[PDB]
């Protein structure tokens, strides 16, 4: 037919794992960090673990340390899992699909987002699950888990 | 974490039945969905359904020319699907299955007839991928992300 075979038979691999996660705990957080660590894991590939700080003062520095102590605890079980690199990837600003989009994703060069299908951020300039609309915007791969 | 939830956090996930979802044009896009999805079914051994949705004559829309452009989209896109299963069969994939399906809202075809029927657990569909004879336009992958109740990979 008309596909060009061998082309069509390399295999894939992700080569640059990034897993978004925010504050919150479900059923697609869990599942979303058991499939970017499983794949880290499996193929032995780097995994990035970012979360955003949202523009709004021992107040400040309590949010900051939150979410660096949410993203530290995903590190800490994605080294027990046995990921080889991992690294937490904290960022800040005012929207954070374009913290995701014209910050980590430049600056980390992950070639798959992982997220979970509840993932978001209450000050987002547009409201709701933040998965889908970087699976729209975003120049690479996008898997929403649920 | 608590002993329960961090056994839990530590489970593998491996995903148990994959559902490629294609259209019949040939990009950057649709040859890496192709090439992950049988990649993932392959290394891990799960099966494989490869899907796709016809359009349908329209009983109100008589003409000429209208059956012949209808009937062969159709058996285009019935050949693109069935080179994709030959394709992931020569890949090594032990279980793949062709899906043709049709109607005219895409979105609703896969989210009602496709994964109730298969079950997959795993959508997986090139960035490009879509359905001009459907009710909305534009990349179907980004929609289905938002709509399904299962995971949604939209490959670049
Ligand atoms: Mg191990
Ligand atoms: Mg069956």
């Amino acid at each position: 037919n008309a596909m060009e075979n061998q082309k069509m038979q390399e295999p894939l691999v992700y080569r640059r794992i990034l897993l978004t996660v925010d504050e919150d705990d479900n059923t697609s957080s869990e599942r979303a960090f058991r499939y970017a660590t499983t794949l880290a894991h499996d193929y032995d590939v780097p995994l990035g673990i970012c979360s955003v700080l949202e523009s709004e003062p021992s107040k400040i520095q309590a949010k900051r340390k939150h979410v660096e102590d949410v993203v530290a605890e995903y590190v800490q079980l994605a080294e027990q899992r046995g990921v080889n690199q991992v690294e937490p990837l904290v960022y800040e600003g005012g929207d954070v699909d374009d913290v995701i989009l014209e910050q980590v994703i430049p600056e980390f060069k992950p070639d798959l987002l992982v997220t979970g299908a509840d993932t978001e951020f209450p000050h987002s300039k547009i409201a709701g699950a933040i998965g889908p609309r970087l699976a729209r915007k975003a120049p690479i791969s996008v898997i929403v888990v649920r």
